């Protein structure tokens, strides 16, 4: 019997129709990330019982911050082949600056970011 | 010196150039906001002594919930009914549903949607 109101917006993220005022039982819309936002959940929403079904989630990208690498003794191996930003899921290849040793207790040198966050790695002398 | 590094990404805003792998000291980029969302703080952001200033955030943006409005014994005033997605900023006014009166004492049938919150009134 119940009927839905329209669908929630989400963060990063779209409705890919034209939102009506009043969904019948059933009803089904459809999401869609923002470019660099990895699409997670499920991609369509259904009308149960006055309820609307859960939206997705937007997994963030990230930002290689020049402010950190300067501080971390840290480089870009391919800085031709590297991406300023990432989707979730891709990855960071960075190297010791010229003058410094890999950290011991740091992390790799390589890395993933996974929505927003990104583990950087440590460099000394 | 103190060039600063690819300018930070916000929620539903992107910046309105592209984006560069170092920016000098002084220089700026613009930040807009998605199409249901407002610029809250500066749109600008500079690079001074290599750190990016403060960027804005994109308040968001309220839809009108049926699930709600029914339990409070309210309705759209006619000529709002299609406004289903308000700015912040922007309004709903509300009138109770044939019967009822406005609860004792509920906040003002005229309601004002804040960064994707909406305080209902009750009947």
């Amino acid at each position: 019997t119940g009927k839905c109101g329209p669908p929630p917006p989400i963060d990063n993220g779209d409705i890919t129709s034209f939102p009506l005022s009043v969904y019948a039982p059933a009803s089904s819309v459809e999401y869609q990330c923002q470019n660099l936002y990895q699409l997670e959940g499920n991609k369509r929403i259904t009308c149960r019982n006055g309820q609307w079904s859960e939206p997705p989630k937007c997994l963030h990208p990230c930002v290689i911050s020049r402010e950190i690498m300067e501080n971390y003794n840290i480089a870009l191996r391919w800085t031709a082949k590297q991406k300023l930003y990432l989707r979730t899921g891709e990855s960071a290849e960075f190297v010791c600056k010229r003058g410094y040793r890999l950290s011991s207790r740091s992390h790799t040198l390589r890395t993933t970011c996974w929505d927003g966050k990104l583990e950087y790695p440590t460099c000394a002398k």
